[PDB]
């Protein structure tokens, strides 16, 4: 013997009092591509966010149409930003940017309430910034440097030495540069320091040893002015709130919206290259196919003197479709989206401009073909993307026959 048998502290207690298990837990889905095209996850999802034990942010996306873990990454401090995205017509799709890699993972809230949006986004990006107080940051005061830091080569020089004898002359330009940049900077003011740089009065100095204001006397005595002052208040015209209207950015539409990217274009540039099924010298190629759809371009495509230019052009690991009832009817999307962007490379090289000639293309667009202007090719394809005319069944104007009617 040891005890008795009537053993009960042998079963575990649980807990449920103030021990949660997340830091934040919200509903969302995400879009992921389904090839070129990105496409929506449309699955029930939840995001949530949990602290490793060496006290860093743990991310994660899971379903819940079966309940499974589906995506999960450990974000460091500073590293990702979460935002709302301003092109959303509701405000319900989001953006992760991850500011090391320039990854963008696209998420859209699954909340009913619109009400809790920001809410959950400054509850997400208040971790994403400051995490719970960690120790396993590191430190550094005197020490840290890498004595290489992989291989693979650098380019940090051009060239290790330059043969050249000729050195000695410097590079001669249209006008120059002075010494714009080396003002000097602030030393440290004491006299001045955050008044403004303004000086004492000007009334101090009442010397009166000129008192010069006229020169307009060349007949010497022009003294008509009796008695009528003029104070000559408005000395300039200012506004307290202005507001344009006539913006332009060469072109009353065209660059007068901001359209200037974030370091974007090189970005998306070298992910195209590295992971993303996408081409660095396109973007333009992913949305055209949304404005020349399918059943127009079914018989263009179709036709062997556009695939002899779109094959050969094709960088590999693609076959586009070769008849007509293919693409109307069998498609998903990427393929559609390669073939429009290897087509509107040979269209803007101008090359392919005389088969939209022998197709019967409208004027406007078989003009813009022979040139390579693609933006008024699609432009014109898709405001006289109608038959002759459609607006109205009223354009059938006939006023009887007689026979001699021809002429």
């Amino acid at each position: 013997m040891t005890t008795s048998g009537a053993l009960f502290p042998s079963l575990v207690p649980g807990s449920r009092g103030a021990s949660n298990k997340y830091l934040v837990e919200f509903r969302a889905g995400k879009m992921s591509l389904k090839g070129t095209t990105v496409t929506p996850d449309k699955r029930k999802g939840l995001v949530y966010i949990q602290q490793t034990d060496d006290s860093l942010i743990h991310f994660c996306w899971k379903d819940r149409t079966s309940g499974n873990v589906e995506d999960d990454l450990i974000i460091f401090p500073d590293d990702c930003e979460f935002k709302r995205v301003p092109q959303c017509p509701s405000g319900r799709v989001y953006v992760l940017k991850f500011k090391a890699g320039s990854k963008r993972l696209f998420f859209w809230m699954q909340e009913p309430k619109t009400d809790q949006d920001e809410e959950h986004c400054r509850k997400v990006n208040e971790y994403l910034n400051n995490p719970p107080m960690p120790g396993a940051l590191g430190a550094s005061g005197s020490s840290g440097h890498e004595l290489s830091a992989l291989g693979g080569e650098g380019g940090l020089q051009s060239l290790l030495g330059n043969m050249s004898h000729s050195q000695l002359m410097q590079l001669i330009g249209p006008a120059g540069l002075g010494g714009l940049g080396g003002l000097g900077a602030l030393t440290g003011p004491g006299l001045a320091s955050l008044l403004g740089s303004s000086g004492p009065p000007g009334s101090s100095s009442s010397s009166s040893s000129r008192s010069q204001s006229a020169a307009v006397t060349p007949s010497s005595t022009t003294s008509s002015t009796r008695a009528t002052p003029a104070p000559s208040a408005p000395a300039a015209a200012s506004a307290t709130s202005p507001s344009p209207a006539p913006s332009s950015g060469n072109g009353a539409s065209t660059a007068a919206s901001p359209t200037q990217p974030i370091q974007l274009s090189d970005l998306q540039s070298i992910l195209a290259t590295m992971n993303v099924p996408a081409g660095p010298a396109g973007g333009q190629q992913v949305d055209l196919a949304s404005v020349l759809t399918p059943e127009i371009m079914a018989p263009i495509l179709a036709n062997a003197d556009v695939q002899e230019r779109l094959l050969p052009y094709l960088p590999s690991g693609e076959s586009l479709p070769q008849t007509a009832d293919e693409i109307q009817n069998t498609l998903t999307s990427p393929q559609f989206q390669q073939a429009l962007g290897m087509f509107s490379a040979a269209l803007a090289s101008g090359q392919l401009g005389p088969l939209m000639c022998q197709f019967g293309l409208p004027a406007e667009a078989v003009e813009a073909a022979n040139k390579g202007d693609v933006e008024a090719f699609a432009k014109a394809m898709q405001n006289n993307a109608k038959p002759e005319q459609k607006e109205g069944d009223t354009k059938d104007k006939k006023d009887e026959e007689e026979d001699m009617s021809l002429d």
